[PDB]
């Protein structure tokens, strides 16, 4: 007796939503943003700081959770943690709302940051990093970052175990989950990890020497053959963090009534993998993808081809999408071309929207910000590896955002696809940010 | 097996908050706006309009609602009805959070107007208007306005059963809820209602020559005592509308698995009741009041003491709070004191916070509007029959406003009060308004 979508989503939950070889992926662009139940809590004072947005649906309930620190976005001393779980409903109008079922405050004595859940046969699934020390502290401590693998059940209730992070972490000097959801897939949990790697550990010398350059496809890179080299190199050991290298990972643990039961990490050798960074593990249809926040030198969206086996996960060359750039600092900003050493950039997702009969995918629906280095102006759309369809801004206005998670799912009774594009805006009177819950059509020019 | 508050709260919903006999009203203040689990969702495009708000807690669930229009909020074409169950809980840090339980989008062929919600032992009763027309185009159809007592129920589920308007509203040309809560009361859900009366029908030639003035505390009004009377005769019968009369009542309904079982609507003498305006049916401890929006020349904030006998109701000289005034447009406005026609005001309501031993209200908390005849300026704060305590504002700048409803409890084990008081305050790219439960400990100096 476990909650699950209204019938009229059964069908079109985590599916390839569209199916054609033959239009171009441009042509199918989002409508005005539509207006729905907003899900996603808003601050209520005048300096709360409600961020960190993660969300994941299966085919049967959604989860959603961000992170809350009383005084300002700045302050690092304590903060708790929103957690919803629920399910798609339609109006007798036939009007989407996600509806919540249980709606919670985590609030104890520890401090949950960047924080990422995953929609899990049992609830909704958490992995959080329980840190005392700021991101700069955590790096230079050469003790590994406490997690914890939490969930909310179907039940209201919340129940978390600690990770044997000096073990599990053995290799690592800081380590914290990618934000960006998880996913379910074969009786085991998927989270995007990153952080950074003890120098001269086992982990740290098989990654050594290993890069990988990514480019755009309109331009290239005049720097040398050998300069773009040494470039990429130390784009793995950026300045910000005392040089150390950053790692991308993968943690699996098994969904069961033990939390933390059998955790697995995978990490991917960086001749594919660029330098670690936020991320999302994605599963559409019978597809899996690893999105990797643009923090290093490469600007366009990256999605992983995901395949896993066993408890081990394997990535490919990933899709890259040049029209969907993200904000950066120079020289690592929206139209970057060459390697370069940085940890800038922002959280801004790319969904699966549109693929090829075949399976390989075309398209992805996303919200960017439209800004070369101030986090600046979200713009929502449709892109294939080059352009960008017709956009959907937020304001004809300059305005202040940060990151967004997109994900779109099908009402098959309306034969409506959208796309809940869940985006940092600036707020007023209320806090820093509003995370509101952006809601887009997916039209297409004709039929 | 229903839901049911965490046990940090029985004893501390819908009793008297704070019982002293020696301290001054205002000596007890409003602390700086304290952050919580936001359960009232805000708009999500840049002109949809979300509006309305109407809340009430029983000791085991509470419910909430509003309204919301795509467009904008002056757009009357059709709207929907957001819809909240749910139960307050504590967080191991003793934080509270309003945790809801069934959140719901209503929308159908139907447009349902100025809806008012009430917790009863089968969930979240709820009475609204079905409107075609306009406000000023229902006054002029002589016929009542379709009325439906509706339910969402603890199983998520929404019922609702349109009443008989044209045998219930008989001698009415217009009828709305209050939209400010409803309550239960032995076995019946209580809501309040205002609108017109059909002019000479039986229920409006009863509230002929029927009056009263109600004055202000430190002022005195320099007309004659011939002018007023005959200014509180025309208070009733308003321009606005051409000239109808606007009763206030209370409707009973039956709370069962039937819904609209046994409606019985009380009309009160306006010897007693002011003009029919918005309004909320509060029951706090054994006491029952009526709240009744300033609609009228009336500034001070009202509570018609309420006793209900069988399935009808009975109201009494009502206590009034002069530092809890309400905008309103000249000559109703907020420093008004004289009587004088006119239809303007906001709902700010007043919630029974500190009573005497004896069990006669002394202090209420609210969130006034504080500006003479603008929407603005939303300050909390402590009322008794004459001044205001220490406030707490949203904002120092100048601020747009509207709406506010407050309701206070107690989390027994942390031995703190609280007052949620949810207000309509502007929004910025997300449309006109955002409904924002602000939430304030009560304290007191030392
Ligand atoms: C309990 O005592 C209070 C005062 O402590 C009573 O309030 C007074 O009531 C009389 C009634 O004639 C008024 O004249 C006074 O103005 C009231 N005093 C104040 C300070 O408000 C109250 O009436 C008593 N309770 C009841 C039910 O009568
Ligand atoms: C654990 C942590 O501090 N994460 C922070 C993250 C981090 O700086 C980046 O991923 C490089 O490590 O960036 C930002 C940000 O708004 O951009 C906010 C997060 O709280
Ligand atoms: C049924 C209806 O129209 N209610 C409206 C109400 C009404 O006009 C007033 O109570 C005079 O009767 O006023 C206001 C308002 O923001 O001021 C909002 C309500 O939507
Ligand atoms: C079809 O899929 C194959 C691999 O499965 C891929 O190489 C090819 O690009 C896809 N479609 C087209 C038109 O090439
Ligand atoms: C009443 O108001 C007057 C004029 O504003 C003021 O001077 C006086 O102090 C008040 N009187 C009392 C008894 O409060
Ligand atoms: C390639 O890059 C240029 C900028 O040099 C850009 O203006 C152009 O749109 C890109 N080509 C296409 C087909 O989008
Ligand atoms: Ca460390
Ligand atoms: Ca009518």
């Amino acid at each position: 007796g476990a909650p699950i979508h209204d019938p009229d989503f059964i069908g079109g939950i985590g599916k390839e939503l569209i199916v054609d070889n033959a239009s171009d992926v441009t042509s199918f662009y989002p409508s005005a943003f539509q207006e729905h139940l907003n899900f996603i809590p808003a601050p209520t004072t005048g300096s709360g700081c409600t961020r960190i947005p993660s969300f994941d649906m299966s085919a049967t309930h959604y989860c959603y959770t961000h992170n809350v620190i009383l005084s300002g976005c700045r302050d690092h001393s304590h903060s708790h943690q929103y957690l919803a779980l629920g399910v798609l409903r339609t109006t007798a109008t036939g009007r989407i709302f996600f509806s919540t079922l249980r709606s919670i405050s985590l609030d104890d004595t520890q401090n949950r940051k960047s924080c990422s859940v995953s929609a899990t046969p049992l609830g909704c699934d958490m992995l959080c990093s329980k840190v005392t020390e700021t991101e700069e502290e955590d790096y230079n401590s050469a003790v590994p970052t406490l997690m914890a693998h939490g969930r909310l059940g179907f039940d209201g209730q919340y129940h978390e175990k600690d990770l044997d992070v000096t073990t599990l972490f053995e290799d690592w000097v800081a380590n914290y989950p990618g934000v960006g959801g998880g996913s379910f897939i074969d009786g085991r949990v998927w989270f995007s990890v990153y952080g950074g790697l003890k120098p001269n550990s086992p982990s740290d010398t098989v990654q050594e020497g290993k890069y990988v350059i990514y480019k755009r496809y309109n331009d290239t890179c005049p720097d040398e053959q050998d300069y773009q080299i040494r470039m990429a190199k130390s784009s793995y050991k950026p300045g910000r963090f005392g040089g150390k290298r950053i790692q991308q990972a993968i943690l699996s643990i098994k969904v069961s009534t033990s939390l933390g039961e059998d955790p697995v990490l995978t990490v991917p050798p960086n001749t594919v993998t660029l330098m670690g960074a936020e991320g999302r593990i994605l599963t559409v249809g019978t597809s899996h993808f690893l999105y990797q926040r643009g923090s290093s030198y490469f600007s366009p969206a990256l999605l992983y081809p995901m395949t896993v086996s066993n408890k081990t996960a394997t990535l490919h060359s990933p899709y890259t999408f040049n029209a969907f750039t993200r904000p950066g600092s120079i020289p690592c900003q929206a139209s970057a071309r060459c390697p370069n050493s940085c940890v800038t950039g922002v959280y801004t997702d790319p969904y699966p929207l549109i693929f090829y009969r075949n399976h390989t995918l075309r398209g992805v629906f996303g919200t960017m910000l439209d800004s070369e280095q101030a986090r600046l102006n979200p713009a929502s759309a449709v892109f294939d590896s080059t352009s960008r369809s017709r956009i959907t801004r937020v304001s004809s206005s300059s305005t202040k955002a940060a990151y967004t998670t997109s994900t779109c799912f099908k009402v098959v009774k309306t034969n409506k696809t959208y796309c809940l594009s869940i985006a940092e805006i600036s707020n007023t009177l209320f806090g820093e940010f509003r995370i509101v819950p952006l809601l887009v059509e997916i039209l297409k020019n004709d039929g």
